[PDB]
């Protein structure tokens, strides 16, 4: 099936993929070099004895088909089991904390893990308009470094060397919850950083597609204050997590002061339900609820034309209010329903489409619950695991194990397919299995 | 709101319930006496004042409403002295039909009203389950009278074939009608175990509780009964499921190597995996020849609940078939969105009308089975054994089996209340009291 131009198109990816392998080597590293050059001469044979050139689901399934493999020869030899070695990889790949436990070389390089995933994970997402030319990239080249130097710029404002603010802006960019401590923010406290951190987190997370337009010089930004969707939903449901902080706050009288009280709590609430990932709070000034509440606020994550891949605003919504559409024909079936909630007129195959993906994702949940449980693992402490795993922020607070280095490597081994199918699609290996497909 | 008709019917409708309650009466050696002559005169002052005569959501809600009026009265004053709370959550415990025991002891009166509440309950949900055609002439009350005669006869004549005498037969009868789970001991079986009783009882199971509303052409004479066979989808599907039941009960039989003779095994085992999962509620096992997952296995298999057209109301084949085979047509969506699809499982063309509401339907449900887990989790009750017991309480079985702590008497009574509303919500659809909380309703 064509098999000659196949080669040599996934040769040139590989080698691709290999050219961004010399991060370590700035900080005088060979394992990644030579990476570079073993996917190199993949792509040099590939290469040169065919030359003829010309479906796109094998290209998507190849695409992070290679984006997994590479990346894990260095660890085999951090001296650490081979199952262990490939779960590390993929645990520092993906910007997924799956800590079960460095030198400063290969820490700046899984920083920059975090940066290539970033970048890497809002690039082909919305670029699947052919199955559903390269000029994005300046303008995101743009909106980027707008991104990066103002996050620097911010942590220098504290008074650290631009050696440390560039440290910690790498470790946020692709925030997976590290820090240079296992804390992710209780160990280096200022008040400047979590104010400005806070703010980066709110501006960074939610919509960025709609500011597009912004690299036009049209000045369309002023009108999205109002008849945005968007913006009152979400503003609805943060503002109502700020209340209910704030009254959590009153009825236990936990800090007196408004700042500890107001900047901590705050914090705390936002970067666990923001699905940010930084968590310095073991919840017991909490009550238990709020460690399960605070779960459940985990399952909501990512916002249209975001970094994470999750239930998003529109999807919620369309049930939600749809939903109530659906209440309308209870009360009577003789009634015609149509009623568009944004300013468009919305056809009945999409919204279909979407809830019908919901109910196959609960196909899913049951399988990745019922799957992880029956592998061998615990009840509570693997329940908490996986709707932590499926999120992708890390362990399960809930009865506490959050390192499980000796749980089962094949299981493992799923637990990575898990977090994977957390990040990307899910349903990209599950048009592979049908059998109708062969 | 035309206020002098409706107290003429709903008086009524109260002296009509009580007309039923002279059950403990029969069994010398009060209180449910006088609960019938104070709604007879609830009757009586609502039925001559006003003779005038005459929405219908209200009326349905309303003729819920009336079950446990007066079902809690007589257990404040009296051998069952308990407070008030606890009197009317065990009220609701026996009327519910739900296993929701309290107490370890079990008037004998009393208890044959007990059981008798499960036959009430049994005929009750069945009745107007398929009246709601106005919504969405009393002339059913003999052919379903002659059906009922069959089954009360079989299971009391097959009870007798073991032995007992006819008075035991008929209490285990009484006690099997609609399955609490309950008998005359704790354990389902365990106090006795006689073998053909297993046996006759699993085929009972199998046979009672899908579908007879298929077989309302028995009634009038016609030989419809043989083409079945090939006509029905329910077929293939239960029975795949069902086999593939057996078949997995055998494979973990085997991989434990837990009895080598075939009779205990296979009936054993056998009538466990079919009375945990066919929403019968019958359990004599701690599980612990078996895995902690089949514990878990079996409670999702718990959630697989009634078939259409049965006496429980929970998920049904018809809903997740829709969901899996149109599921089938939406996975078929991916592949090319200019590509028609139109399918037919059933004999008709099915309409897009009805469709989009049950899996609507499942997501309203969803919600409020996040309302269930959320609100008794947030109530004060544990982590986990809420947990178990919330998916317990949905399908209306008894006590979670994870960490096992099956009596609550001790947990808050408020919550209680909301226990008593959560699995009578469980039997009946949740969204009857739904419609009233909107404000555009009002």
């Amino acid at each position: 099936m064509q098999f000659r131009s196949i080669i040599r198109i996934v040769g040139l990816l590989l080698a691709l993929f290999s050219v961004t392998m010399l991060a370590p080597a700035l900080v005088a590293g060979v394992p990644f070099v030579t990476t570079f050059f073993v996917l190199l001469f993949c792509g040099a044979m590939c290469w040169f004895p065919n030359r003829r050139h010309k479906d796109g689901f094998l290209i998507v399934v190849l695409f992070w088909t290679v984006l997994g493999s590479a990346g894990s020869l260095p660890f085999l030899i951090p001296n650490i089991s081979v199952t262990d070695a490939f779960f590390e990889s993929f645990s520092a790949l993906t910007t997924t904390g799956a800590t079960v436990i460095l030198p400063k070389a290969i820490l700046f390089y899984r920083q920059f893990l975090q940066w290539f995933g970033g970048m890497g994970i809002i690039v082909l997402a919305v670029a699947i308009l052919p199955v559903l030319i390269a000029e994005t990239a300046k303008a995101l080249w743009y909106i980027y470094l707008s991104l990066t130097i103002a996050c620097a710029v911010a942590f220098w404002l504290a008074g650290m060397t631009p050696f440390d603010a560039i440290s910690h802006s790498f470790s946020t960019i692709a925030i997976g919850g590290f820090s240079t401590h296992d804390a992710s923010m209780g160990y280096f406290d200022s008040y400047a950083i979590n104010l400005i951190t806070v703010v980066f987190l709110l501006i960074s997370a939610c919509n960025f597609t709609l500011h597009f337009a912004a690299f036009a010089s049209g000045g369309v930004h002023p009108k999205y204050y109002w008849k945005d969707p968007e913006f009152r939903a979400f503003i609805f449901i943060q503002v109502l997590l700020f209340l209910v902080c704030f009254l959590l706050l009153l009825k236990h009288h936990s800090y007196t002061s408004p700042y500890d009280a107001f900047d901590q709590a705050l914090f705390q609430t936002v970067s666990i339900s923001t699905t940010a990932g930084f968590t310095t709070t073991g919840f017991a000034d909490w009550p238990l609820f709020l460690p399960v509440l605070l779960l459940f606020s985990s399952f909501i994550g990512g916002c249209a034309g975001s970094t994470g891949g999750g239930m998003k605003v529109i999807r919620i919504l369309l049930l939600t209010l749809q939903g109530a559409r659906e209440l309308k024909r209870l009360v009577h079936p003789r009634a015609v329903y149509t009623i568009k909630v944004g300013g468009s007129a919305l056809p009945q195959r999409v919204v279909d489409a979407v809830w019908g993906f919901f109910s196959a994702y609960a196909l899913v949940f049951v399988v990745c619950m019922l799957g992880l449980i029956a592998t061998g693992m615990d009840e509570l402490s693997a329940f908490s695991a996986v709707a932590a795993t499926l999120n992708n922020l890390g362990p399960g607070l809930g009865e506490v194990a959050l390192h499980f280095g000796d749980v089962n490597d094949k299981a493992k081994w799923v637990l990575i397919v898990s977090m994977l199918f957390g990040r990307l699609e899910i349903f990209t290996l599950l048009i592979l299995l049908t059998p109708t497909f062969w």
